[PDB]
Order: structure tokens, then C-alpha cells, then sequence
């Protein structure tokens, strides 16, 4: 009934993500590689077939604007995910919507680490590794919101989360109690309270020898409501300065607030 739980959300989680972090792992390590792209040479190669939107305009924007399109991409799986969960299903569906606007970019940035390592991050399905000294190199607002989630990328797969046990940290992301404008709270406490157990209890079979590991979670879901607060502000400030730079319409109403 409680394993059955977690099995439930793992089956979800591997149904409705197609790169998990057991295959971004295999393809990083070497068991099988992907093309680099670490300057405009390589990206235009990858932007042709080999690895794979408004109009090109420079560098630094173009991969802002690919950010959002997996970004876009992520927020259509977290959603699947959310539903193939019965019991969100059955909220009704304006706490659903409030549920998703407020915990994805958290969920996001977890799942981020499962395809990244210190020197960059696995792009479209793996095929590609866009290197961390390319992104410091674009100009100074889009270089700043991506650093960040390398430094919170590194110290969370300190921990050595597998697939498993990620299912069960990104649903409890998702059924977060305090967001506003929740209309049943105590029914979405509820639910959290139940996704909390099932991941307690399955870091105990897990990771028998992993001291405090699921307050250390907790702590990591309060540094990802930290992470995405801080990138929310690179995100308006970049809609005041960069008045020339788009910014899709699905990722505007989540912003919206
Ligand atoms: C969700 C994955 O997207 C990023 C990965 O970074 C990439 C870097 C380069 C490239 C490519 F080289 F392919 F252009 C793609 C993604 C993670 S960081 C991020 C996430 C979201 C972002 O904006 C959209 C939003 O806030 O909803 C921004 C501006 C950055």
C-alpha cells in the first residue's frame, strides 16, 4: 500500500520523462557520444541535422530562447506526470493549474542535475553537451541565470539520488501546500503528507547507509524554492532590459503572478 505508492509515482515518472537520470549517467560516463557545442561554430553544427523559434538574432539570446523551449518541454511532461498521479487528478482542476504554476520551475531545476555534471549539460535527448565554459561566455544577464543552477546541480548529486527516489522528491514538489491561491489546502497537505512518508520510507530501503538523506531533501525543496525566487528576478529583469527579447507565452502566464 505505501510501496505500492511509490511504485505508482516511479511507473509515472519513467512513463511520462523521456531522458532520465540512468540514461543521462550512461551517456556521460561512456557506455553508450554526444557532439560538444562549446562556441557559435559548434551550436550552428548541432542547430543543423547532427544534434537537431524566432529569428536568429546573436548568441546569447538564442540559447535564451532554446532554454525555453526545453523549458516548455519539461513544463508538458511535469504536467503528465502530475495527472498519471490519481490522486492530483482529482483536485479540481484550478488547484491543479495552481499547483503546476508555482512547483515546475522547482521540479525543473531538480531534474536539471539528473543531465548535468561540473563541466555542462546533456541537450536534446542526449545528443548533444553544451559545455558550462560556453554558457559563462555569453553576455552578462544570460551568463548569470544559468551558473546558478550548475552550482545546485553539483551539491544535490552530492547526494546520489537515483531515479527512484527522484520520482517521489519531484511529486512532492509538485503537491506543495502553501502555494497561493490554493483553494482545498488541508486536501493537498493531505496528499503531500502521504508522497512524504512513501519517500522516507523509500530512502530506508534505498539507501540503508544514508545519514539524515530525507531532512537533507527537505532542505534541498527550501533551497529550490530559493533558486527559483532568485531566477524569477533574472527573469523580469531581463522583460525590462532586454525589451527586444521574447518570452513564450506559456512561460509568461507562469510568471505572471
Ligand atoms: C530547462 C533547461 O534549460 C536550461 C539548460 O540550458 C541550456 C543551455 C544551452 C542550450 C543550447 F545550447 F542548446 F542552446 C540549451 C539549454 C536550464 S536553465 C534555464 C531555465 C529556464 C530559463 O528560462 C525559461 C523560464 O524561466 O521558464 C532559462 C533562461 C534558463
Amino acid at each position: 500500500d505505501l510501496k505500492a505508492f511509490s511504485k505508482h509515482i516511479y511507473n509515472a515518472y519513467l512513463k511520462n520523462f523521456n531522458m532520465t537520470k540512468k540514461k543521462a549517467r550512461s551517456i556521460l560516463t561512456g557506455k553508450a557520444a554526444p557532439f560538444v557545442i562549446h562556441d557559435i561554430e559548434t551550436l550552428w553544427q548541432a542547430e543543423k541535422g547532427l544534434v537537431w523559434l524566432p529569428p536568429y538574432k546573436e548568441i546569447s539570446v538564442h540559447v535564451f530562447y532554446r532554454c525555453q523551449c526545453t523549458t516548455v518541454e519539461t513544463v508538458r511532461e511535469l504536467t503528465e506526470f502530475a495527472k498519471s498521479i490519481p490522486s492530483f487528478s482529482s483536485l479540481f482542476l484550478n488547484d491543479q493549474v495552481t499547483l503546476l504554476k508555482y512547483g515546475v520551475h522547482e521540479a525543473i531545476f531538480a531534474m536539471l542535475a539528473s543531465i548535468v555534471n561540473k563541466d555542462g549539460l546533456l541537450v536534446a535527448n542526449g545528443s548533444g553537451f553544451v559545455t558550462r565554459e560556453f554558457l559563462r561566455s555569453l553576455r552578462k544577464p544570460f551568463s548569470d541565470i544559468i551558473e546558478p543552477k550548475f552550482e545546485f546541480a553539483v551539491k544535490f548529486n552530492a547526494l546520489e539520488l537515483d531515479d527512484s527516489d527522484l520520482a517521489l522528491f519531484i511529486a512532492a514538489i509538485i503537491l506543495c501546500g502553501d502555494r497561493p491561491g490554493l483553494m482545498n489546502v488541508p486536501r493537498v497537505e493531505a496528499i503531500q503528507d502521504t508522497i512524504l512518508r512513501a519517500l522516507e520510507f523509500h530512502l530506508q530501503a534505498n539507501h540503508p547507509d544514508a545519514q539524515y538523506l530525507f531532512p537533507k531533501l527537505l532542505q534541498k525543496m527550501a533551497d529550490l524554492r530559493q533558486l527559483v525566487t532568485e531566477h524569477a528576478q533574472m527573469m523580469q529583469r531581463i522583460k525590462k532590459t532586454e525589451t527586444e527579447t521574447s518570452l513564450h507565452p506559456l512561460l509568461q502566464e507562469i510568471y505572471k503572478d
